[PDB]
DNA sequence: CCCTGTTAGCACAGGCTGCCCTAATTTTAGTGG
DNA sequence: CACTAAAATTAGGGCAGCCTGTGCTAACAGGGC
């Protein structure tokens, strides 16, 4: 059928997902994410463009148009409702719900989102802690790790992990072994790299890259 | 995204659906069905061919491969469990949840299913009265209006009501808002134009086309 | 490319050339006159219909629109431009030039057009004596052989070859060969089965049944 | 009935008039040139390499097979021969014949080809200089601009015009009046941007652009 | 029968848009010699 | 200022999926002789 399932869609939500990280929006960036060649997010971003939802900045920064970040949200928010019923109701595994609402995202209808919220008792977030956007125009309704300054560790209450971190499957898998998750007090430490190294009392060390840690929200503790 | 999401699941589904309803899989049938041209369903089914999901016999009718049925039953059997999750958890309306499943029989993980077979109690039809197919493979697991003799009416119960019928969403509703449903008892008369009529006690008579006719399955009683 | 060049053309064209021979423009004429199937000529009158350039009667025979008609005398008049100019200037032979237009037809611009009109001195008929239409929208500008009476032959003077004569070559050649040709002093007498006999001064007699009769006007002298 | 008139015979003559500019016969050349989809002449010249009439190289340029190539000749003769007829005898203003023999190409037989010869006086060349090649099989019968060095202009003499240049218009006519024509003395000097420009003594001056540049010969006088 | 159409299924030529790719180049901004 | 890493552009294609115009055959329906 398609990869993707919907291209404009996808790239939608990775720009949204950009912006939630804190990091600009380039075209290069799309292209690590879907895995797909320059040209490709060029000529795509066009298309994009020309149906005005979006628009490529003067420093190349792609900005969302009043229509594409309305969409992105619905997007944004069908993800997460999803994400909601697979853990709770369907019983999926913790590390296998975002790749299949990363599916289910492009087929959920408004109605059924309607629903789910009632079904759930009005959430707010995912099973990640994320919040669920746009939840008004439906019909209803803290740090970043790389904002942390070195030197001395500092003890920090796990919040949110944003899509991007649920996309490396082996590390969100890592995660859950050692109980970096919602509400669980850690401590970390920044890397001479940029990175940040997670301290859980227990379990192994675990190390983020800058760009993961860009994806990682908590709260001094 | 594109209409129906995956174009060869829905035409193996069709082909299968033909089937179902026991009437002769031609390419003609595809074409009315998904509203295509015949040019379009021609050069797809060749695709598919190509593939060997499916062969085009001597008098043309369609004849699905061993690899072809196994797919197609696949996605029967993902539209089955959702019409059933639909109704029954997520709690989405009769006459909704057959389109809503028929998107979502594309992106349902295999995984996803077996959970909701354990989460539904072992459920074996649909919301409509189809039998779920495939649920062995997966891992664990009367007749048609047309064949009634015409001339005097006759006591029935509606048993099925095979997905050609639930494609028709003006007349699917009717049925509901007429109680025409699983489990029902009713009369049906054969029309002149080989058509059937259905008299409900209570409300207003319903009256089939041949076509839609080959679509309900009834047990003399 | 195409057998006709321009099938919607060649159909108004014939519709045309029928009443010039004052016959009923039925589909079954066209399926005969230019070769091809009963379904296939309905289809395409309907494209045409559709399109408003002509309308199926009551009775079932054909009438053009005001826009129909427009186009049909267009192309008629480029047809007999053509054959003037091969005839007259490029000098192919007599017999040939029909076919050649009848191509060429689907091709001459509105220019060309009216500089072959000052190239040929403003003319008014075709080598074959029949008035070039529309000659004033362009910008500038007698019996059948069926209407004649049986019994005692009767000399005329042939005035006009309409298309359908000019389309079996085989025939067209004869005439020629036996001078049967505009300006040219012949007798016809009635044959039994409604067609009609031409004495020729000279050559061979020759016999044209009672179709291709009506495609031959005459001047009682 | 069709842009075109004949797919094929201008693809054909398309990858003739690129050989005649001496740029390399790619599939992207024609979709410019008939200005059609990527998809839509690949799928064409597939039918067209199935039916023998070219080849797509290594390199995937366009070789045109020993039938292609005499077909395509026969075109060209046929085009050449017309716009002769259209300027000497018909009348037609010089730039407007190329645009109707664009479609003439298409229809006129052999054999009011042979006649046109007859009638012109063997003529060997078009309104524009190029040559009527194929005219022995039929039955009877120097640089580029841009292979010209930069630095100080040029005395030359235009020799030919090239169907791609004559398919502009707008640059045909404007040629026209600056006298820029076969048999004309000019002065010719490279621009910075691969171009040309042509310096006639008493008319504006005018320049082409590299490609147009491709489609016209002079001699070095 | 013969003369006219209609109904149902397909075929093939011609055209198109959305998505994706690789091989080169080009364009941006910093970066030390 | 040459040099570069990073981000894009330029060039020429590929395949999946959709369309309309034109043509044909097999079979069947009706009216009138
Ligand atoms: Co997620
Ligand atoms: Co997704
Ligand atoms: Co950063
Ligand atoms: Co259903
Ligand atoms: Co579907
Ligand atoms: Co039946
Ligand atoms: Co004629
Ligand atoms: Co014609
Ligand atoms: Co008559
Ligand atoms: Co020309
Ligand atoms: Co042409
Ligand atoms: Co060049
Ligand atoms: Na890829
Ligand atoms: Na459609
Ligand atoms: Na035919
Ligand atoms: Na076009």
């Amino acid at each position: 059928m398609n990869e993707l399932v919907d291209t404009t869609e996808m790239y939608l939500r990775t720009i949204y997902d950009l912006e939630e990280e804190g990091v600009t929006p380039l075209r290069a960036r799309i292209a690590e994410r879907l895995d797909q060649s320059g040209p490709t997010v060029s000529q795509t971003v066009s298309r994009m463009e020309r149906d005005g939802l979006l628009r490529v900045a003067g420093d190349r920064h792609l900005e969302l148009t009043e229509k594409g970040r309305a969409l992105a949200i619905a997007v944004m928010r069908k993800h997460r409702l999803a994400e909601r019923l697979l853990v709770d109701v369907i019983g999926l595994p913790w590390e296998e719900v975002h790749a299949e609402a990363c599916r289910w995202e492009h087929v959920m209808s408004e109605d059924v989102e309607r629903r789910l919220v009632k079904v759930l008792n009005n959430p707010t977030t995912s099973p990640f802690g994320n919040p669920i956007p746009g939840l008004d125009e439906l019909g209803v309704g803290l740090v970043r790790l790389t904002e942390l300054p070195a030197g001395s560790p500092v003890a920090v209450v796990v919040r949110q992990l944003t899509e991007h971190v649920q996309g490396d499957i082996d590390l969100i898998t890592r995660l859950k072994d050692a109980g970096v998750v919602p509400n669980a007090r850690v401590t970390v430490e920044t890397t001479p790299g940029g990175g940040v190294t997670i301290v859980i009392p227990g379990h192994e060390n675990v190390t983020l890259p800058h760009e993961m840690a860009h994806a990682v929200k908590v709260e001094k503790v």
